């Protein structure tokens, strides 16, 4: 059961140490008894024994052995933010000569990476269509080595059908490693694992953490992967800190609690929303007709909070002000995830630039939103005072 | 003066907020008041305005600036530890079809880092002695793009000429990023940057921490390299938290008092160590006849405690054991830089693996001690006892 | 304002986030003033949230404090480096040689102790009353009574106080009394004591506060009337907590009502099962009917949480409180409750008489305290069946 | 054992590191038992370092208070939010309605105000005595005296006590008294006061052990005879500090001496200078020749920190007192001290005065305070001239 899983995983004695929550160990320098023990650490250092701080203290173990409960991981590697996570996730699988075959939804940073980096390294990546489904094998090259999913997308909120892409992708590039950004289900509303998914990938810093002040990636491997990604990425120096995740643990606990109150709010909103004078169109992947429901509602155990609407108009700067500068409950800033609620603005042109190899198909200002822990109908008066401000 | 700058750097009104210390500002989502303070934000999100938690808070700038005034930097990139500030340093610069030329004397997670992930991506590396100096030329290709130095160098301490290689390299490819690991001076014991280096990387975990507790990065480039470091990093999603932050800054504070010390004892017990019977060889670029003492000498206003030394025997494993087991006051442990004294050793043949296209010149057993805070003559009591059990 | 927004942005003022969602963590012992001038206005404003020197507080604090103001509708705040620092000095600051405190005989066992075995040698006595004596509280009220100290639900038995009943009662007497409660098991949220004519709200904010066993604090938020004195006399007793322990208690406001709500669901769920159980006497848990005080919790309380306890058909020997304790899976064995693990611990009828000053205990079988957290509640109940074949 | 080893390995067991160099940090109210026997183990062992209950302290508490009583030779280290709490709560551990304390009239301002504010109340009198008293001591005790209160070196004004006739003095006379001193300004270290026949050293942990001006801290380290009644009672009181400041406070420990040895040599260097300079009419640094009690420290203790005061020549009007402190570059204004900046504060003769209870000052100029930090001691002395041009 959810509920139980969370407020028990990585809590094993040898992490607790007779408290409730994982001890705290700080380090870079883990001691070692004698010349006999070196040995054993060495021999052990990427299978949970106190060996350098790099790879790792009681702290980190706990961690690691919670997300792999969760996501039904071979093992999970740490990275300091979600971003990390996506690039040396991929690094850690690319060599000269390779293609990567990216959603056109994926996190601006990701596609960036992929664009600015990975092309100096003799590594092509193109693009696709998250609603493609089994049509991805026209995508696919003889050098595909990677075949990377986000679902929902990003800002737009797509779902795609992942049977459809994974059956497709094994069957044309079976040494393809199939990864996905899986953050909006904070790793458990959507078990990418299960459905043949190699490496499911967060932004811990949302959910996860959930409450907007730590920084941490996760990637969760199946057994097939995990040596791999977990040894390159240590060529890269990636690890987080002790007290990140502590942290990252703690938001675990309250996860379940957490996810239920984004669905029940955001879902309404969402619903208000779709009946609303002012808005085109909504984009929640749990409210019936938005892009990839039917794979939302039959892939899924349940939603978070974060969703997009298009309003009827285009916005002018002076109008995008006036909405925007005067809430009183929704805060603007960049993630979401936590306690509070917040809103973003995105001109149809913004989006159109970072839709490689896709085209647009709204002409309004979509307003992101990520609905937090407030009472929802104060959240919806807040909302509606907005709409007054540029009818 | 060092002592006055150590305690007054990064400390700006803006950053500590009416106390001493800077404030810990924990952070995700930065929010912005209005769609102008939004576009202010965006506009300096890499010139120190709160921005989003990847790019930084308070606590980051301020050690930002601490860093930038000790190295005399543009700019200071931050890391979740030394190997990932060296990794991504490197691979920030480099394209497919470029040469790296490395000391082969450089810490070996960095050696590893070229010789397993960027030989994958079409980037060729190779290395030099450490002695090397202006004859670095002969090394010298079309194509060498970086150019890496650590003085001195990992485990066996020999010290650079930087002076006769700075010129070798401007003279030849000028186009080149040089950079250096300056982990042992903690970046303040040799003004890489004013040698004509572009870019002092340091392990922060080292000195800078001093606590052998927290793990972080740093880079400190110059005007020319910033820049790129800074946004290639940026796009690996390269940060520290900002606690860990919190606590380099406050390194920096004891970082006079604390290099003083270890100076002083680490050059007693390595006087001692080369006078005794049981000892071949000291390595310590304090040390009269040390390899390049004479530049250690010229080139750095003080001296750390980290050295090493070769015992006339090569111990045998139950030797060995016998040493390190029984030591009182020494732990082994990797790292070095904090308060503890700290022993390790190597064989002939483990050093002998990590020296590319380079021959080792010693037989015995080599001891590498990180001198800490404790009395010196309580140390030098405690490796007197080991003399005894292996004589 | 609704609960559930005012828990997301109580003490949430930019001059404490400076840019950020949460409060800035201020670490400070010294804080520098940039003149005289400043630092006289600062000496001025040093117990009005300017900042002053770190015993005072920093930003951290003041966010805290202004949090809990709002909260609990409160004129101050103070702060205490635990539950037992508050009630004990929150006591003292009160008090002088010559004075009666007056406390409810099923106050938390470290407040009892500290009246008894600090105050006694203080030329300070106490007397104890039985929770459910409502409005014939006057029948204890003595002519040098200074204080009444409040608990409700009461410690491990759960009694509910009927807080208007004896308010009023102490009033008619004695007006200028203090009237403290501990205020813990209802977070200072689901029972707004300050609104019900009590002077001070105190809690182990420990607790459900914190949410995750792994802060300690306490708090006292007091009404215009006796803040002053409350912070001036625990400042020279030197009371304060740390900056990261204000800023994590904070944090934890955030998700305070997802929380309780789960807390009440679950807990509710639980005691229902244990009523029907045939190795269960009785359940003591305020929103259960049939509890003591239950028609007061109804009327005077927002929620419940998830602290309650049942008394078991049998008193347990030796053996069987063994057999019964050890072999839990779900449940795990600790002092303190409020967070997301449930736990469990036992008293023997014998253990809670000693507890109980000037009253007598209304059960004979084991007592078993249970803090349900946020674990599936059918897993939860699973472990408890399980439990009960163990000591059939 | 030698300081600076001792200092390094102070409370580094395996039990309380695990594999690291420092202790872990172990934050926890909860303390779960696997067992019965576990917890009633547990519960015989709960002031004797086992895991039990947050309030009684987790693992790196026990460390914290190892170090402690290991680096000042005590049977025991009770632990405090900040220096005032271990001060009040330790004299209060003690007392009783008819006792008397006897404090030092150059004890910390609120140490003073604690006893005639908090214990005037509650049926103990204060009095107090000159620090160069010394065996004349016997003047000022009384049949009722429970506590004789040091400091050494004075609060400001820096006198350092003849400790050694005090105590025997005291001892001659009331020889069951509890005698404690505030042993900050020696960092615990440089004046070994349980040695002396002292029953209870107290710090400010906030200053020298710290280090760094960002964690606030009281410690008290006993003698075998007085340490279960000053751990009981200052639990009673809820008495602690959290685990992330015992883990600061533990790693404050590693640098203290080669902290404590540059504050020594920098203060020292300072204030032979200030002695020579012409706006200067007295230095008062226990390490100075001609300073009050100078030869007890030569004597008794084994360093200096770099904490002292002088008195200027003039005694500054308003207008004159805001051009010195206002334009400094690398001293700050702040209370507090013992960290790695340097700070000024300032006192006219007539506030000094009124926290000289039952003696008189012996000076007339501007008092001035100097907390001589990690700073470059030239450059130091260069802003103290700058100050000295601003008010010629
Ligand atoms: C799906 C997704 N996956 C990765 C990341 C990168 O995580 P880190 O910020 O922790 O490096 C993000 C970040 N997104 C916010 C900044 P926003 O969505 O506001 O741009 C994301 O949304
Ligand atoms: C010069 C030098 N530069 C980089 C690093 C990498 O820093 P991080 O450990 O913080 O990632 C090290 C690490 N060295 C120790 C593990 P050791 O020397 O014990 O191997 C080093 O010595
Ligand atoms: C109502 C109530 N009021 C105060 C306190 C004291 O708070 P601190 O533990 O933060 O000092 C408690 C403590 N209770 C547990 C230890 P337990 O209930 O397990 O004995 C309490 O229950
Ligand atoms: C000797 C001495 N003993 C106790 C304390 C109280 O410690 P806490 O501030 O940690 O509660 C002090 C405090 N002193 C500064 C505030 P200041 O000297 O600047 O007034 C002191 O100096
Ligand atoms: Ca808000
Ligand atoms: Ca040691
Ligand atoms: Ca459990
Ligand atoms: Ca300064």
């Amino acid at each position: 059961k959810l509920d139980t899983q969370l407020v028990n995983a990585g809590r094993s004695k040898k992490y607790t140490l007779g408290a409730v929550n994982s001890v705290i160990q700080r380090a870079s320098s883990l001691v070692f008894d004698s010349v006999e023990a070196k040995k054993h650490a060495t021999r052990n250092r990427a299978n949970g024994e106190l060996f350098y701080g790099r790879r790792g203290t009681l702290t980190h173990f706990s961690l690691q052995q919670a997300m792999c409960e969760l996501e039904g991981g071979a093992g999970c590697v740490l990275f300091p933010c979600g971003a990390a996570a996506v690039a040396n996730s991929i690094l850690a699988f690319i060599e000269q000569g390779d293609h990567v075959l990216m959603t056109n939804t994926a996190y601006e940073s990701s596609q960036d990476f992929c664009s600015k980096i990975l092309s100096k390294l003799g590594v092509t990546t193109s693009w696709f269509d998250p609603l493609i489904g089994a049509d991805i094998v026209k995508h696919l090259q003889p050098n595909t080595k990677i075949v990377f999913l986000e679902s929902p997308g990003s800002i737009t909120m797509e779902v795609h059908d992942v049977p459809a892409i994974v059956a497709a992708v094994r069957s044309v590039v079976p040494d393809a490693i199939i990864m996905i950004d899986n953050t909006w289900a904070a790793g458990v509303l959507f078990k990418a694992l299960d459905f043949g998914i190699d490496v499911s990938i967060q932004a811990a810093t949302k959910y996860l953490v959930g409450h907007s002040d730590a920084m941490i990636g996760t990637a969760v491997c199946n057994a097939r992967c995990w040596e791999q990604l977990r040894e390159n990425a240590y060529l890269m120096g990636q690890m987080v800190d002790a007290d990140t995740a502590y942290i990252t643990s703690r938001g675990l606990r309250t996860l379940g609690v957490r996810l239920r109150q984004h669905h029940e709010s955001s879902l309404k909103v969402a619903e208000w929303l779709a009946e609303h004078p002012q808005v085109a169109r909504v984009n929640h992947p749990a409210l019936p007709g938005s892009k990839g429901h039917e794979f939302w509602k039959r892939d899924f155990t349940g939603s978070s909070g974060l969703f997009s609407f298009v309003l009827k108009k285009k916005l002018n700067n002076e109008e995008l002000a006036n909405y925007l500068d005067n809430f009183s409950l929704f805060s603007m800033a960049y993630s979401w995830g936590g306690y509070e609620s917040l809103i973003l603005a995105n001109q149809p042109e913004h989006i159109a630039a970072i839709r490689p190899q896709g085209e647009i198909d709204f002409s309004g200002t979509l307003i992101r939103l990520h609905i937090g822990l407030e009472d929802v109908d104060d959240l919806i008066a807040d909302l509606d005072a907005g709409f007054a401000r540029i009818v």
